[PDB]
């Protein structure tokens, strides 16, 4: 039984070049590429995005960093969702464990890198935000004998 | 003091053609290696290597999944029992720390790519088990001076 | 608000020709080379060095271990100080976490690859022991607005 979650490179990301360094992490576990589409991000749909920061101080200045290029990726998995929040490593890149991509790559929460969903219920919202349907692909990994129990 | 540790790459890491990067995971902290051998494993080895999961539910799957190409290895190296338990990480890849072999590459228990002896007395017996003492191979690396005390 | 540490390639990162890789690490938060010499410690500087450890066991032949070429650096970031120690893992290679220079690369803590600051004095301390004022390079990095909040 597997899962999808919805995963974006931040402008940090792309800017910094690291994303085929950042697929490749979750290319390794046999996780499979659903959806990946290059977007710049607008303050409307980030205002949706991050609907659930609304009013608050720090969210002007999320908006303003998130503001630009991103790529809006869907992976699926067993137990992705929680998986993939585990390889980012937490928000606060100093606090994140070794090994994890934010410990990796970043030095402050306002940079770091990635954004993942926290739940099967933001994942399905974010999913539906950022992508149509027909960009989100159905094929099988010809490698899922040796990955799937 | 070192000892020597008993590790086989499953046939998923082989059939995932991840065999390179696990051998320089072990390489890299200057662990030597003693023995290697590529084999195709058969039930009536897998089910010594395994006895001490006699009656277990997953056993017979286990064998199943077990049956394929294998590659045989001795390390040696200080700790190196141990060492390699945790870097190859927890059984269950979701519960396997960052950094560690199963999280890195892997999502279920039973396609988790490499095993390893668990204490002293499994690394003499899955040693002997799979290779003969003429296959042990006794040389000196030439960086000892600057990987042991 | 960023500050500095004091980051000492031993001789066995030298020897076992791992200096790149050591400083990819570090480049790749976003970390500043802010300065960097290759030396040849003398028991003279390392007696102050390592000061702390004055009258104890060890250290007559920590110092003998220690007596070849080093790379002496200094890096800058957002806590770097606590983060370089944080990366390159416990003392023990066997007790560092999975992911640390020390758990990926050594065995024994005698050969444990690198020295970096362990507090804030120490770090103004031990840069100022192994550099003049002139050789560090004040200088902007271009991505710092995708790494710093
Ligand atoms: N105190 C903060 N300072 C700067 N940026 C923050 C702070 N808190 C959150 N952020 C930013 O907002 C994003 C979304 O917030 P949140 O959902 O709490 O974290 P995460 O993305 O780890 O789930 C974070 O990833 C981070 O970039
Ligand atoms: N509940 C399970 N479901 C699927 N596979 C399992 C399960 N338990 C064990 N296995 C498989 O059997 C192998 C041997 O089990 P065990 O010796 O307990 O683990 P380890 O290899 O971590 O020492 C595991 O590496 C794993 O591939
Ligand atoms: N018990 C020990 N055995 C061998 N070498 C040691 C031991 N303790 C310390 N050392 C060596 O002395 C160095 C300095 O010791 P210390 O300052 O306590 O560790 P660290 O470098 O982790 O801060 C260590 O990096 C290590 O190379
Ligand atoms: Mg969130
Ligand atoms: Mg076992
Ligand atoms: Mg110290």
């Amino acid at each position: 039984h597997v899962e999808q979650t919805y995963l974006m490179i931040k402008p940090d990301g792309i800017q910094r070049q690291v994303v085929g360094e950042i697929i490749s992490r979750f290319e390794k576990r046999g996780y499979r590429i659903a959806a990946m589409k290059l977007t710049i991000a607008t303050p409307a749909i980030l205002e949706e995005h991050y609907a659930e920061h609304k009013g608050k101080p720090f969210l002007p200045g999320l908006i303003e960093k998130m503001t630009g290029p991103v790529l809006c990726m869907v992976f699926e998995g067993v137990d992705v969702i929680a998986q993939a929040r585990k390889m980012m490593g937490s928000t606060r890149p100093g606090e994140a464990a070794p090994g994890t991509i934010r410990a990796d790559f970043c030095q402050q929460a306002g940079r770091n890198l990635i954004h993942g969903s926290d739940s099967a219920e933001s994942a399905k919202r974010e999913i539906s935000l950022w992508f149509k349907p027909e960009e989100i692909q159905s094929y099988k990994l010809a490698l899922s004998d040796y990955i799937f129990e």
